[PDB]
């Protein structure tokens, strides 16, 4: 079970005999009378979008879903390819089943891809990664740097070109050093 | 020092006065073994074939990169400074590419040339640019910068607001 109030980009839930997936959506609380989650829903099954209002406390079925250990391997313009670890076949998926899910994910990196009814809609990367600072003002309130991914991240001004950081790939926030 | 057999893809080092990029190769064992190559004359752009003996050995190229202050566009010149010196530096459009995208004037970019012949401009990875001109689900509008760059920001930005982009996926980062 799962509420509208606590949706996140890319959650599965069950409704009308079918399963959707969070494209996008903001969470309305006005000043005067009830909050709404207005959301662009992604039906994984037919690849249709629909638009949908929940009340916030609207509580839904948690779809069933495959999660695969796969081998992230490179990115190459708009296409990201992966390895299956027992069979080594190799499947490419497209920047819409993505997003910024990679941002942050070094070559080689073990990911989960997220299957439905053996359609693949997605991934899931680890919640946490360990990236070094390759590029940014020297310092000792944030700035911006480059890590080794090539990604961009604000940092705090004593985190400098060398240090090791924690990040949130769900966020794209930095945690801390080492 | 590379050696020609341990060429690979990317690889940049100096011949005949020139600057090489390997993009690609081929190591082949008959007589003599050699390498083929195609090579990007990094400078001139220029793509030509080359077939070396795998003990042949180069210098590894590296690229002068020199800090200079953009000044400003005169028609089809763009104009750059030495900050100590005072000497100017006119490089037409060919040199400049997108480099320029979110550069506003009198800011400081590097310069990328080898033995004298200026062909790039490398951008600051991060740069502050004022917006000039600016939905149910989403959370985003549509903006233009000082540069002319277009850019997508929050719904709380508004013209005058001074951003912090990436130069090199175009992105608003934060305000200020």
């Amino acid at each position: 079970m799962i509420s509208a109030g606590d949706f996140k980009n890319g959650v599965t839930f069950e409704l009308d005999g079918q399963i959707f997936q969070v494209i996008e959506f903001q969470h309305v609380k006005p000043g005067k009378g009830a909050a709404f989650v207005r959301t662009k829903l992604k039906n994984i099954v037919t690849g249709a979008t629909i638009e949908k209002t929940f009340n916030p406390t609207d509580k839904m079925p948690k779809a069933h879903i495959e999660r695969k250990d796969m081998q992230y391997l490179y990115n190459d313009g708009d296409l990201y390819y992966f390895m299956d670890t027992e069979t080594f076949e190799q499947l490419p998926l497209g920047k819409d089943k993505i997003g910024d899910a990679l941002k942050f994910v070094k070559e080689n990196e073990i990911v989960k891809v997220l299957s439905h009814k053996g359609n693949v809609f997605g991934i899931e990367p680890p919640n946490f990664v360990e990236l070094e600072v390759t590029d940014t003002e020297p310092g000792f309130a944030t700035k911006p740097a480059i890590v080794e991914t090539g990604a961009s991240i604000k940092v705090p001004l004593f985190v400098n070109k060398g240090d090791i950081i924690r990040i949130d790939t769900r966020t794209g926030e930095y945690m801390e050093r080492v």
